[PDB]
């Protein structure tokens, strides 16, 4: 699909059997979802942005589907204001910026 | 041009006639630049991100050129780690996400 940027680029993902809405974000190196139970072990990590650092749990090799495109990769879960799909999974689904 | 997302999407911009580097960020509503003195009066504003809020000064009607494409709009200046070009200016240069 070709997404214009007049509105926030929010899409539907499927994660853990669950549907959620998430922002396609080229500024983020990582994927950060709001707090949720995923199956598997996790380890604590900190990540930062404007404002500061938050503590997240890192889960590895998680399957996700973004508009029907599968990606398998690391997902951080923590008190994010919004679910963010970062470059780790955008490259998997073949996303580019074009102008 | 087309930009892959294996690396952070940093490009050169020109603002006041100097080159700087900045991240093309589809997750940002606003454009946020490193501290600089611009002529012009401003309005105070608070912006949020992952870890909390910071304070910035809002200037209106700034011309930037992103990789040769002009855009004119609001810019927020404050102590950001990175210069961020958000959607407010990305739409003006005809930027899309494609997968
Ligand atoms: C710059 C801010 C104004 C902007 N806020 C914003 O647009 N809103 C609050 C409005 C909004 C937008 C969408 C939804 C809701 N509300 C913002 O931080 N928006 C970010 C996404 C987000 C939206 C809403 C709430 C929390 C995060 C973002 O798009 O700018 C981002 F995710 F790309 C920001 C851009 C950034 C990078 C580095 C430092 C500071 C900022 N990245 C991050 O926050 C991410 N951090 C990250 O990628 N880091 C630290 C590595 C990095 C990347 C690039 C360069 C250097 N270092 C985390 C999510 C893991």
């Amino acid at each position: 699909p070709q997404i214009t940027l007049w509105q926030r680029p929010l899409v539907t993902i499927k994660i853990g059997g669950q549907l959620k809405e998430a922002l396609l974000d080229t500024g983020a190196d990582d994927t950060v979802l709001e707090e949720m139970s995923l199956p598997g072990r996790w380890k604590p990590k900190m990540i930062g942005g404007i404002g500061g650092f938050i503590k997240v749990r890192q889960y590895d090799q998680i399957l996700i589907e973004i508009c029907g495109h599968k990606a398998i990769g690391t997902v951080l879960v923590g008190p994010t204001p919004v679910n963010i799909i970062g470059r780790n999974l955008l490259t998997q689904i073949g996303c580019t910026l074009n102008f």
